[PDB]
């Protein structure tokens, strides 16, 4: 197994992929927050805060309630500042160009200023392509829903094998992988795993255990009094595990 | 079992009230079209509405595609939706769960629950989807609409995928009033099948319709990138309605 910092000098290795992979080796953080809060202030708050901590802040800009372009703009600087990514959780489902203007356009235009987004792939490839046409041009990346934790959760083998091929596919613009493990043997590839908590898996089992890259981690940060004790507890266990797997 | 007409179906025991409002106004004024509204700018939105919303039993809105998209806009909207009698459903393809999905339903810029009749979600996530939708939408009298089946190309809807679907509707049939679909995927005449797709020239009406028993017909560029698109809507609205009348018996 190669580490981060390998990993971001592969040959076949996506420009988003790279710079994520470097900024996670230099902070020693694999550690993404999920900042699910319905205020602007809030989310710029955390983000500042937390940012050093962190390698990427995963959005929901359709949950808050105060919303402007501008508010977008002070996170990219804090982004910036901080070295880390921004990945807008909208889980795009549809294709063409209905998909192509949720993306670019309408009141979010999440595509200036999310470095990643996901998508479920339900559909078929459409959904990648039609982002795609988006994304490409405008340098992002796209992580594939490969697997779900939720009870009744209908990703079977065959749909989380058909996520991967997707991905394959379509290397130049998919980075990675909304999963609970390990799904693709391929180093180029990310794996994200949300549903993590300390007391669910822990970030020992989904990163030690079953193989994936990054930690998604919301309530038990957010809830918690002191948010950055809680952030580096979190980015302590995550780190330890993916060094732990090395050798 | 019989094949009921949409008014009588309108008054069966089980009828979710929106179904019900739907199915009321689709016999008033023989339609079964759906107009999906795929444009970017609030004005052409409201003047296609008003424009066709006679001719229209539901309009088919992407709120997150508007430029210009603000609450007014939606008032606005919702006025013609009350003078022509149709409904809204909101294309959101709803697909998070817990308090996420609950808050981008209820929540942030576009508040989705308090214009839209109708809105979408994938079941790929399991029931939480729907769990979620339902503690904004059952308070709010809404309905849910769950994608069912898909025509795209290497769709994953497997037959067990399409089952499953049908299963969450009948278990969460206080807010799911129907599915997405290319056919009849529940044989309860309390749900209502949609199926996108379709065009003159895909899918025609009276295959749709007529041969496969879906309810309603979603038609987008087939009307809207036409230059008479109330002459279109209308053509699309006599194929849909006599398919319907064709299979009643």
């Amino acid at each position: 197994e190669l580490s981060f910092g390998a990993r971001a000098e592969l040959p076949r290795i996506h420009p988003v992929a790279s710079k994520l992979l470097r900024l996670m080796q230099k902070k020693e953080t694999n550690l993404c927050l999920s900042a699910d809060v319905s205020l602007a202030r809030e989310l710029l708050q955390l983000a500042d805060a937390l940012g050093p901590s962190i390698c990427m802040l995963k959005t929901h800009v359709d949950i808050l309630n105060d919303f402007t372009l501008d508010v977008m703009k002070e996170l990219i600087t804090l982004a910036k500042c901080h070295e880390f990514l921004i990945f807008e959780d909208r889980k795009f489902a549809d294709i063409g160009n209905t998909v192509k203007k949720q993306y670019e356009g309408g009141i979010f235009k999440i595509a200036s200023w999310a470095d990643l987004v996901n998508a479920h792939v339900v559909p078929g490839s459409g959904v990648v392509k039609g982002l795609q046409e988006v994304g490409l041009p405008l340098h992002r990346g796209c992580l594939l829903i490969a697997e779900m934790s939720s009870t009744g959760s209908l990703a079977t083998g065959d749909y989380t094998r058909a996520a991967v091929r997707m991905a394959e596919e379509h290397s130049e613009f998919v980075v990675g992988f909304i999963s609970g493990s390990r799904v693709s043997m391929k180093p180029e590839f990310l794996h994200l795993t949300p549903g993590v908590q300390l007391e669910y898996n822990s970030p020992q089992e989904v990163i030690g255990k079953r193989g994936s890259d990054i930690i998604i981690v919301g309530r038990g940060i957010i809830s918690a009094a002191d948010r950055l004790e809680a952030a580096e507890m979190y980015r302590k266990a995550a780190w330890e595990a993916y060094l732990s797997r090395l050798g």
